[PDB]
């Protein structure tokens, strides 16, 4: 509860507004011009008499009184800036309007009904009290009257103007910028456009809260450029497809990963796979083989031990948060890491992963920073010949993992990734999953890179795979594209991974074109991902950069729709999805409103 | 244009406010308190010097000034009533803040923010002239300053309160109603702000309402009331479960369809369904047997004639347009309305209905009226008394209807409607249902109405149904809640039809509460429909307004979210979905702008 009062030619109004409410206030603040008439001694001593409250006095430097239009507009801009500095973070402040002449009174009333105000009230006393003792006398006999003129919600989105700038470190006339007046022209232009052009007012879908300035709107509509890296780096993102076993494979990451191991040297730390010339912008297409062997230094060869796994998890989480990713899912193979002779089963590995992830998430949240929620995916790897029954084990593991009850990070679904082939098509294992759906799990599938459209159709219609993987050649089966679109089955795409595997973006002697633009035009729910960040040497931001020249003709609104698809085709509960919706909307609004300025 | 100005002690404010418009001003009206300090003689003479300017003086009878709360809201009542009396018919008024103490200043500036003013402004004089001789030179030397804070459109449509609420110039507040309607909106807005739930609002659909005035945004967050029925006769709606045969069951409509028959000897005018007291708000639950015995007057036995069918479909289209519905899906049974005696095959009947709907669409669109797009769904009933072979027939017909292609009205899916006594849970009809999905047709389901919610699982999975019918008892299956919510499977339900067949609150002896609020909170995609309009005797608007009694506390955001879900779950092309959303957003924005009290 913060009291805001405009100080004009009367001083007792501040105490009147303070002890107006019978319960009182824990915060009182006043704003005034450069009028030398006002003496702060009385208000200062009155505040000192109740130190439990906080008193701040704001003086409009450079102007003691209003003389012209320029003076009034400068005073109004200073008042607006001071007001936006005094917004309580969660609730709204109380405001008293009994101080000043009609001019600043009307200005503060308009500012209050603009940015909101918890309660707007006037104070008036018949006796016109002068001496403090008869403030208290008037309270005892009740000649001071408090009138409330309603409670307006205010403009919800305008409040956020704050970020644009709390204070410009003592703004001066030579460099004064009426930016909140630019917010006013923004809202005025938005309303006028809505009420003027019926055709333009027709075309407002997009991700919600599209009341941005028209300059910002057509900037977003402008095709995205390769120089927008900082924008998307500041823009929160979502990663629905990331592999745990391919984070630290090149650079200095492996040294830090090996630097902490429950074991001390039973780990080949020197030998590394040979590096491929040029990365991640290799101009020569390579297909598999060289991909995983580049990451052979990581994976089953490295995270068999405990502390190295914890170090890898911590570094992956730090990399995720450092890229402003708000939410992501990690694909990890428990049986690929379990060690029986060390009494480390797959269940123990998954429990350790869950514990470290939830501990890190809770620690990040408790500090009120930007914390990245993470859910886990277990991969039923198709290792072909070796011990078919192990696949069943993985399913059981999934069914027994999410049932652990408590935790903020939870096993959310299973995966069908592995050695894709005609024989290894999704119709082969169709008899096993009839139970995994019965327990409320979610199922994805990896097909389309090499499998036929029949395999994709079977995966969609037999396993009820709520998502897909890669699937770069749906254009040859329009019926398959149709049935994917109408069922709202999201498709996870890894731009850099396919760019390495295949050839597009004026690749040398490669005339194939990426289907992302056509995919988004047709309405498929593409979610841009990273697959193996360490192997591909690129995070989400670099994928979105390369999306510019990989699919020429993509605007920033396409990126926003891709983000919405990513946060829409992720297995999460409805309430959590709603909170994520709200937070993402707020963050995108803030980031675009701050990026337009420069 | 009309100028409204208020003055207190000062009297020289009005003529200075007159020179605000350089071109001149045509009518000016002034409201002031009963204070005798204000001198009307000088203003009267100044306005008689300009005979072309209409002058009217209004005084706050019985209130010299304000010295307490009661006087303040008394003056608020007088000022708001005089204001609403002084709106011009189409043009927003001009208002100035030059005269009066903070009380009236705040009052009329809040009024301008609420009712909307073309130009709110301020006039201040450096040399504060008191007579005409001084302010001539004061304006000629530029000392008088015309402060302005820009356009204040406010709520564009907040004037029907003049008509709905009668104007009473001569009265008191001690007498009665001061703002009443204004009191209602202020208290309800405040109460909503104390109790606001983005959780049930963050879900703000149709992003254009993010530009609605702040006084309007929370207005829809209030719980719905029956008096808002007129309003829900204005929003474009969607009706998906609307059987064709049940449109005409009684009234003059049955006479009209009977009279269009080519031969009147074979028309069974004899039968007359019995009436039930309190229809449509039945006082007792009615079983399914009596339910379709009530509709036995019409149906196939009366629609066999071609002209009868044509008249029926034309009247259904006309009534559907009368309900302001924009998109609809009609469930029809072709084989039911086919007689082989006159070479009237079922495919011919379907072609006739499709061509009639296409012709109506083209005729409505040519006149640029509010046409209603309609699609069709064949009905694959349970095929009572055995003889399931016809099932295949229907499905085959649907496929051949889908591939016709050209036109506006199309066949987008099939239906599974009928008795549950056969225990038709997917596998009973799964022997041949696999091929439908390959063709790309949609498939709904009407199951679980009275039996154990177990075959619903198979209907969701084995049938791959994209929508469900009724399933009111879905609450007691959390394992089914989680799947149906995560699968985004929509559910259609008709409040009037379910209330009639099963009985619900606030009926005595019926303790069952309608699960719509819980369903919406859980995040389900729920679509309110009408089933059979003629059977229920209530269009979609009545079905929507009955929710206030059926589910207390339902907000207008809930109705808008219901409409959004109905748009989402409809079986349509993706581009058609964007176009429908594009039209719906603008229509809903206009309806909400001109919504208040109608
Ligand atoms: N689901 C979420 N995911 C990530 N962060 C969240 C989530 N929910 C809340 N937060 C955090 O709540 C905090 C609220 O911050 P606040 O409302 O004060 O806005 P801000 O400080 O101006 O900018 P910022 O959002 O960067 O903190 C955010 O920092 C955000 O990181
Ligand atoms: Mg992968
Ligand atoms: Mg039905």
């Amino acid at each position: 509860r913060v009291l805001l009062c405009s100080a004009g030619h009367s001083s007792m109004v501040v105490p009147e507004a303070f002890h107006a409410v019978p319960e009182g206030f824990e915060e009182v603040h006043v704003f005034t011009t450069d009028s030398e008439k006002f003496n702060p001694v009385v208000l200062n001593d009155f505040f000192h008499s109740l130190p439990n409250v906080r008193f701040s006095i704001t003086k409009c430097h450079g102007l003691a009184d209003i003389l012209n239009e320029r003076d009034f507009e400068f005073y109004q801009e200073m008042l607006w800036q001071w007001y936006l500095t005094k917004m309580p973070d969660n609730e709204l402040p109380y405001v008293c309007l009994s101080g000043g002449i009609k001019s600043m009174s009307a200005s503060l009333q308009k500012a209050a009904t603009l940015f909101g105000a918890q309660s707007v009230f006037h104070v008036l006393a018949d006796n016109n009290p002068r001496n403090i003792e008869e403030m208290f006398d008037a309270l005892q006999k009740g000649q001071i009257h408090f009138i409330e003129m309603g409670y307006e919600p205010g403009w919800a989105a305008l409040r956020r103007l704050k970020k644009i700038l709390p204070i410009n470190e003592g703004c001066s006339r030579d460099n004064f910028k009426p930016l909140i007046s630019k917010s006013i022209e923004e809202i005025l232009s938005n309303v006028k456009i809505m009420a003027s052009d019926t055709g333009k007012s027709n075309q407002l879908p997009f991700p919600s809260l599209a009341i941005l300035p028209p300059i910002a709107q057509q900037w977003l509509q402008l095709p995205l450029s390769a120089n927008d890296g900082a924008w998307i780096q500041n823009l929160p993102k979502v990663d629905l497809h990331c592999h745990l076993g391919g984070f630290a494979t090149s650079g200095s990451l492996l040294d830090q990963v090996r630097g902490a191991a429950s074991e001390p040297d039973l780990i080949d730390r020197t030998f590394s796979p040979q590096e491929i010339a040029g990365w991640p912008r290799s101009h020569k297409s390579i297909s598999l083989d060289k991909y995983m062997e580049l990451g052979n230094a990581n994976g089953s060869k490295l995270l068999k031990d405990k502390g190295c796994l914890i170090r890898q998890v911590e570094l992956l989480y730090q990399s995720l948060v450092n890229d402003n990713v708000a939410y992501a899912e990690i694909r990890c193979s428990p049986n690929n890491y379990a060690d029986k002779n060390k009494n480390r089963s797959a269940w123990v590995v998954l429990q350790d992963i869950n514990d470290t992830f939830t501990r890190l998430i809770t620690e990040a949240k408790q500090k009120n920073q930007f914390y990245c929620h993470v859910n886990l995916l277990v991969i039923a790897s198709r290792k072909f010949s070796g011990d078919l029954s192990d696949i069943s084990k993985h399913l059981a593991l999934a069914i027994t993992a999410m049932q652990q009850g408590e935790g903020v990070c939870r096993i959310v679904g299973v995966d069908l990734a592995g050695f894709e082939n005609k024989e290894t098509r999704a119709s082969y294992y169709e008899h096993d999953f009839k139970a995994v759906h019965r327990c409320g799990l979610a199922v994805t599938a990896h097909a389309g890179e090499n499998d036929d459209p029949e395999g994709i159709w079977q995966a969609v219609y037999s396993l009820h795979a709520r998502r897909l993987g890669h699937a770069l050649n749906l254009l040859e089966a329009p019926d398959l594209m149709r049935t994917v679109i109408e069922r709202k089955i999201g498709v996870e795409m890894c731009p850099y991974a396919n760019y390495q595997i295949k050839g597009f973006a004026p690749m040398p002697n490669f005339s194939a074109l990426y289907p992302l633009k056509k995919y988004l035009e047709a309405g498929i729910l593409v979610s841009v991902n990273t697959d193996n960040i360490g192997i591909s040497g690129a995070n989400l931001s670099e994928n979105l950069l390369i999306l510019a020249d990989l699919c020429p003709g993509i605007s920033r609104m396409d990126v926003l729709t891709i983000i919405r698809n990513s946060i829409e085709t992720a297995f999460i509960s409805h309430d959590f999805r709603m909170e994520l919706l709200k937070f993402f909307d707020r963050k995108i609004y803030d980031v675009c409103l701050i990026s337009i300025k420069n």
